[PDB]
């Protein structure tokens, strides 16, 4: 339906997000410290950009809409130079309420011309347009058009928006097999490991299934997940681990999972064998940019076990697609 | 049962906490800019101490161990004037190997002399003694003494410790009616909600339903839930809202479960009624104390639920009582 639709327009998304990239990138510039709001998915995605945007030597903090609104003194917002708000339908009641307690500059990121775009000094307007409640190829295509804006206002050499596109393709060619995966065990729950930029990647993952699947889903930085967390994990268990660059600590990790009977799904940019049951390798990316690939892999998974559960994942139980007040 | 003594041990645990503090109050300065690391129920404490320590005026910032080791690129860490180590065992590895790759000054929590101790240039070592593998008064024991600490470190008055002890008393009357609540409602998952410093509360409550229970238990700021994350609730489902003064939205909120089927659990410093099934009133404190009372709360719905399904919360399932590399 939709959301698979959707998903497959992951490749078109990034070449759009490089066209809106290039029209406005002489219009903004990024500047060091940067507050970054948003709500579900897209505190999720302010979470990756906060982060990306301290690897490449800013200071960034992402904070859930509510939580700046309520309880702002409780994080180390400080000075803020620039604060972006993030909305798929630039209609989100909380982030309209909070830009307007803001003063400093304000950038939105949306689908279209919205509410969201009309309080905002700039905005990166992606046309990844969707239909279905869940966020799919928005999230990625928001991703690429800012991580070109920030690479850019910090000085550093565009990426190649082409090669970028060409790797979710290659993501897309394991649909069958992600299938597969969901035919052959019958996971009752599961949990999404990832560090560093694949743990809003991990956490994005989690929520698609808890979206799509209404599942029981769970999301930690790899290695949390030893000290207790991983009770939850027997026979029943689907643990999919994210890792571009895995050491020894992974293989055991994996090996101690299968000991408690879980199987193990290890997405990586890595040819190693650490033990798991099922395996996915990418196309290894700028650093940066290499999580792009893992979000068509993980919005296919959950879309597939919603399908194996009779669920319209275009429409799950009592959501809306804009969460208003 | 060793889980529901130490539980009960939390008003005791509050006084070995002020006596800790005031020995150590003057050996120890607090900067403005402190770095808290920890794994699992001390990752959620680290993140507590971090907001705690925003609130009064300095710069808190909380990472998973782990995350730090590999992937502290990603993190807003920036300049760290004191680093702080949390361990109830003071054994973790992780908290060992991240230590050693910190040259500034270091603060060790902890229940014990330890490994911990032993490479810390001083800690606060709160002997709220555990044999459960899972953690209970010692988070809270820990939290007030530090808490403590920092007051009297950025020239504000001390907390008067018999008070919010005896509040921890109030607390520990409810156990009657909790277990009442785990006797009649069956419910097969749940989630806990709470903003600010009751956020990292929701967070280890959610945690000790894990370890204690083996249970499917999610956490989250309060309002963030209601963006996708509340598929999962239904008549099956145990919503409980932790908040201090709650608005108009918190009522909205409760009816909104309500209306998908999930009964809820309100435990507040307000006598308001929100529409909710079960109510915990408890007293109001400092807005920084404000929590303690709290723990305990969720700490004995965590074992009474557990001991509803037969398991034994002193050594659930998979855990070790200290995780090693
Ligand atoms: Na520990």
């Amino acid at each position: 339906m939709k959301t698979l639709i959707e998903i497959k327009q992951t490749p078109d998304g990034i070449i759009k997000a490089d066209k809106v990239f290039n029209k406005v990138k002489d219009k903004i510039s990024l500047p060091n410290r940067i507050l970054y709001l948003g709500c579900g998915s897209s505190h999720f995605l302010s979470k990756l950009l906060a982060m990306v945007t301290n690897m490449h030597g800013g200071l960034g903090i992402a904070l859930p809409c509510s939580e700046f609104l309520y309880s702002k003194e409780t994080y180390p917002i400080g000075e803020v130079e620039l604060a972006v708000g993030i909305s798929r339908s630039g209609e989100t009641t909380e982030i309209l309420l909070a830009l307007e307690k803001i003063n400093v500059k304000k950038l939105g990121i949306t689908t279209r011309e919205s509410s969201l775009t009309r309080m905002c000094d700039y905005s990166l307007v992606v046309p990844a347009i969707e239909e279905s409640v869940v966020m799919t190829h928005s999230f990625t295509s928001f991703y690429f058009a800012y991580l070109q804006l920030l690479r850019y206002s910090y000085g550093l050499p565009p990426l190649n928006a082409g090669e970028i596109s060409k790797a979710t393709e290659k993501s897309l060619e394991y649909e069958r097999y992600i299938r597969e995966i969901v035919e052959s065990f019958d996971f009752q729950n599961i949990i999404f490991l990832g560090s560093g930029l694949l743990y809003p990647v991990a956490l994005e993952a989690s929520l698609k299934m808890k979206e799509m699947s209404i599942f029981w889903s769970e999301a930690y930085p790899t290695f949390e997940v030893r000290h207790g967390f991983k009770a939850i994990a027997d026979e029943k268990t689907l643990v999919v681990l994210m890792v571009e660059e895995p050491f020894e600590w992974h293989e055991k990790l994996v090996k101690e999972f299968k000991n408690q009977g879980a199987k193990v799904l290890v997405i990586s940019n890595s040819p190693q064998d650490l033990g798991q049951d099922y395996s996915i390798e990418l196309p290894r990316l700028s650093k940066d940019a290499n999580p792009i690939p893992y979000l068509p892999i993980v919005q296919l998974l959950s879309y597939y076990k919603a399908v194996s559960r009779g669920l319209n994942p275009d429409n799950p139980r009592f959501l809306d697609k804009v969460v208003r007040w």
